[PDB]
């Protein structure tokens, strides 16, 4: 109970921390206020943007649905700018306190504290932010007006029936799901057309340094790193939380029309209050982890993510049953073993999470066979190269995902789909600290772009946040799968109609892929996720080459450009991601769209896994010949020249593309979810 | 009868073929070194051709006999007459190819007869072409008059229930027995041999880059010859292996979902169930795509010859264009003639589901022709510089941009062909219901024939390009070859379009097949409706999406890491020997791979996890197709703009010429093998599953 407000406080508590942390050196300081110069510009930029598109939809909501859900929208957004505003700030801040703590003691463990306790404000606020907007969303909402007392299906002023609180947890998620797409799409275009034209300069005519302080492509750089690994990773890691949640509650709200009363209302609001508490237990899990770890700082950072989510095991294995072993209607939902079984799933969602990131170190990292591999390759060739990362990035996709089939199994198995969700709130349950080590990342790596022996621990920091951020970003994407996959279960319960309630439970929840619209929308969903990405590749190209020809030609006034054209062209991915749910619908039908759904979830993951993986395992490789152990080849051989065009090719790909897609996916479920009371009968075809 | 005209109709393309054999044997061929050079060529691939042809007989014979142990030996028998077919057809287009190949230089360059040259190697192409359709339909209409009738297959049209549990139509499952060895021996000719061929291409770059400087499709490179020998294995080959292997997969497809159609439409009137459909229309609606077919291939003949004997078009692929119009207009205006008599001899049209009769069939069987030819467009429009796109290509190469714009462009470009197959989907569906689906499926490949002329002809420019090079006459010389080579790139691209299209067609129906033999005798007393029923819900079936897909990129990149292991391996025939015996060893694993999934994962997990595995499958294959394809033809047509050097006269020795043959030469392995690798995949998983349902449904272990 107001668990949020004590992470939110603790956040602002490490920050006036930090804030105490003296920042020694003048040229590093400079080079910090360049960073936090561009990176308020780029705020301001992109929060323009963000108050007109989200009161533009918080107006559409209110219009075509109950105001509550517009307001909700309005909500989140606020909720989720303000733990990114926060989060970023800190990062901006601590990086030259850390470089300081490195040189001044000359031991990586005050650097190391300091950062974590950037990370942990970054993580705290996204989390505190998050449940706080959920627990006043809930009190103003479901209690005072109502809505969960009669729990009955509305109808508006536009005729469109749905159920009031799962359209304004759906507008809530909605919010989050805008605040995401726009940090992650815009800023993850503005980091790598940075770090591309970061490494062009080094490589144009006048032969700019690469990684140098007059060079403006090195700030823009550390200011997308910052804003990449921060925004971007713990907006998409936020959105599948809150998709999660709100998704279990969906399911809850619309499995009390369709059984028929077959469960009461009382085993609803409590299956509707459950991830709440579920969530609660979560964030004061991580925050005690946390607290523990402020020589080996993967061990820390394990011991952390380890000791989160054990106590989250026990404590709501605790919750669960003292909680669920009072209701009624459990089988006819799918408990298995009764109040047990949704814990069960959460605990395996918690296990696979942690799998599928040592899969992705397990291919993106030097260290283990699969870049080994590339790195002895490279000898070869640069073709050979480019095909080897994309044949280890093709096979990396095959272990997250078998591993998410058997969690998605045994969820399903245990608990129905409410586990399901279950299970992805589980994987979400230490998201606090994932976002945490996530935005560690970028701080070690503007610490490595701001004596030898503090040179090399600044290295050996930033190469841990390198490994910890490529860790995240496969953790992110199959966190995002399991809340796409939820989202399409809370859709297709959403499928149900008044008519369809006196139709069997199962009929209603039907979705035949003999159907053509199905099969087509699947077809449909699957080539739009490719054009997504191929416009992404395109877009940053060109922010790149803009980025370029103003610098040939004001640190401030080149990211404001960057800026701006990465707004400009993320309109046209928006507004196909908006769009396309709802023109498929008016055409065809609820089908068409669940089947777009479904095609649109599984080739952005596909390609985000397969994306990622190749750009790590090119990063690690390039870090695996500079540090020589692929001997008689150094710096400047052919292999280095192949590794270099492999980055260029792969760095923007991990790093904005994957990312871009499961927010892709996310956002066209929620926005299938939100449409479906219309559009499943003001159909054209 | 009238059947023995139709049944004539393949007899006649194969004596055609013959002819323009004979014409090929007229080959003068004055030169020495490059007539030597094709023997050795030939000599290498019929070795090639011979190991690779003993091992896949073998396994032929034990999934013949795996066939008539589990299922009725009938499917065995099928399964290997098409795999006898199918290879005949290779063979006969290889040798034609390899034949040609000398022959197009000679005549263009001592008789300076360009333009016969050309007309003559289209020929070759025809030649290969008409072999496939021939084969394919000859096998067809073999398998239907031994079995259907002469059995009594079709006579008594009951489900029979053999030991393990398999319940089965006989005749349906020997034409899936059929299908699957189309889709079998597609599988070991495509995989193995693009992954020969783009070593072989790669391996030429690699004397580029080796202590030598010999690079890829270049004449001062004699390790090309590796080269061309792939340019005939798989480029000319495997086209037509898959071009068929859909072609089968639609006909097999649409015989079934007919053929099943019988038994579901049952109304229960006093405890017992009326057929809804009476057994003459069910049967009509069964020879019907087999009456379809051989319309098509005697209009692609009628207007093939037509083409060579009436205009000389001055473009290429004009010409192309104006046989496949011809072929396609004389197709939709005979399946007219044909369903118009069916609808005479129809009454069952409204309970089928067919709005405007037997016409709505032909109605999508047109939009099915329509959308292939408008896919052509698109393929072209992205892959060739003609337009904007490659255009930026170019203007990108003025090396990880142009590597960056590259896969962008091919993204882009996968949206509108698809946007086109789902218009045309919608359309054939409202038309004809699923039946008409299928019916588009095989209208879009009616025209097959043309469809392998015009590919096969590619190669054999792209041979007559390598030979120029050699004979270096004339940097015209090389040019005038170059230009044919580009125009084949691009319809080896539109003829992956056709394949891809068809195989969505054809997985959509094979869809509506596997829960048609999810059909049981409880099922038939149930309703229709209840069990034509693939919930997404269901966890299930979403997981096994995710798993196909992961199957389906796992696929690509393991082809990949084969081919790049190829290349770092590598007399010099017995070296390009144990090469390719390589590359057939590492083709075994994948393919094995592929059969047993849909086996493993149902008997742990049901049929709904395996439908959702072909759904996954069929979704993430035709995307990367149509990805991979469009942007190696948009790289190998921007390097022919900048070698020409109309891009501002920067020349050969420019630094991004360098650096776009390079990109060219990462490209080629994805263009050339994943993309139909991965829709021979889909459409073979989809037929193993549909087989194993009637087991692994019920005896699932979870
Ligand atoms: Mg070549
Ligand atoms: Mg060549
Ligand atoms: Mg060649
Ligand atoms: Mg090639």
């Amino acid at each position: 109970f107001l668990i949020p407000l004590v992470a939110l406080g603790f956040a602002a508590a490490n920050f006036a921390a930090v804030v105490r942390k003296p920042e020694g050196t003048e040229r590093m300081k400079e080079i910090s206020s360049y960073i936090r110069s561009g990176a308020d510009s780029f705020l301001a930029h992109e929060t323009k943007a963000i108050f007109k598109v989200a009161i533009v939809i918080a107006i559409l909501l209110m219009i075509f649905t109950t105001w509550q859900t517009g307001v909700a929208f309005l909500l989140g957004a606020v909720m989720s700018a303000s733990a990114g505003i926060v989060g970023m700030k800190m990062a901006t801040r601590a990086n030259v306190r850390v470089a300081e703590a490195a040189r001044t003691t000359k031991k990586i463990g005050p650097a190391l504290k300091v950062a974590y306790q950037g990370g942990s404000v970054m993580g705290l606020s996204v989390g505190g932010f998050a449940l706080l907007g959920l627990v006043l969303v809930y009190l103003i909402f479901g209690k005072w007006m109502g809505q969960v007392d009669n729990l009955n299906i509305y109808t508006n002023w536009l005729g469109i029936n749905f159920v009031p609180f799962a359209m304004t947890v759906s507008g809530y998620a909605l919010g989050c799901s805008i605040i995401a797409m726009f940090d992650r799409v815009g800023g993850g275009v503005y980091t790598k057309a940075a770090d591309m034209a970061a490494d062009l300069v080094g490589k144009t005519e006048l032969n700019l340094p690469e990684d140098d302080p007059r060079n403006p492509a090195t700030i823009a750089d550390n200011v997308g790193d910052n804003v990449g690994d921060v925004a971007g990773l713990g907006a998409d890691l936020l959105e599948s939380f809150v998709g999660a949640i709100v998704s279990s509650i969906i399911l809850a709200s619309y499995m009390f029309p369709i059984y028929v009363h077959q469960v009461p209302k009382e085993t609803i609001q409590a299956l509707i209050s459950y991830p709440i508490f579920f969530a609660l237990v979560g964030l004061g899990c991580s925050m005690l982890g946390i607290l523990y770890v402020i020589d080996n700082p993967q061990r820390e950072l394990n011991i952390s993510l380890w000791t989160s989510a054990l106590l989250t095991v026990v404590l709501t294995a605790f919750l669960t049953y003292f909680y669920l072993k009072d209701l009624q209607g459990l089988d006819v939902l799918g408990f298995r073993f009764g109040a047990i079984s949704p814990w069960f799933s959460a605990i395996i969602g918690i296990f696979s999470g942690i799998l599928i990131g040592f899969w992705a170190e397990y291919y993106t990292s030097y260290r283990y066979k699969p870049t080994q591999f590339l790195g002895k390759s490279s000898i070869e060739g640069t073709g050979m190269v480019i095909s080897n990362g994309l044949s280890l990035g093709m096979k990396s996709v095959f272990p997250p995902t078998l591993t998410l089939v058997l969690g998605i199994l045994f969820a399903d198995y245990f608990a129905g789909l409410y586990g399901v969700a279950i299970a992805a709130l589980g994987m979400l349950s230490f998201v606090a600290t994932s976002v945490s080590v996530d935005s560690y990342g970028p701080i070690a790596d503007n610490a490595g772009g701001i004596d030898p022996e503090v040179r090399k621990i600044t290295d050996h920091l930033d190469a841990v946040g390198n490994t910890t951020a490529a860790i995240g970003k496969g953790f992110a994407i199959g966190s995002a799968i399991f809340a796409a996959l939820s989202l399409f279960a809370s859709y297709m319960f959403s499928q149900i109609s008044p008519s369809d309630i006196g139709k069997p439970p199962s009929l209603v929840l039907l979705l035949n892929m003999l159907d053509a619209r199905v099969i087509a929308g699947a077809l449909l969903g699957a080539a739009i996720t490719y054009y997504f990405s191929g416009y992404l590749i395109s877009a940053v190209t060109k922010a790149a080459m803009k980025m370029v020809d103003e610098i040939r030609r004001d640190y401030n006034r080149c990211i404001e450009i960057t800026s701006d054209n990465a707004l400009k062209q993320m309109g046209y991915p928006a507004f196909i991601a908006i769009l396309t749910p709802l023109v498929t619908g008016f055409l065809l039908g609820a089908e068409f769209v669940g089947g777009v759904l479904i095609g649109t979830v599984l080739s952005g993951a596909m390609l985000a896994i397969l994306t990622a993986n190749s750009g790590g395992a090119w990063d690690n490789a390039k870090k695996y010949l500079e540090a020589g152990n692929l001997e008689g080849y150094g710096k400047g051989s052919e292999p280095h020249k192949a590794l270099v065009i492999g980055d260029t090719v792969g760095d923007p790909l991990k790093d904005t593309v994957g990312p871009s897609l499961d927010i892709l996916i996310k956002i066209m479920s929620v926005v299938s979810v939100i449409a479906v009371s219309i559009f499943k009968h003001v159909h054209l075809f």
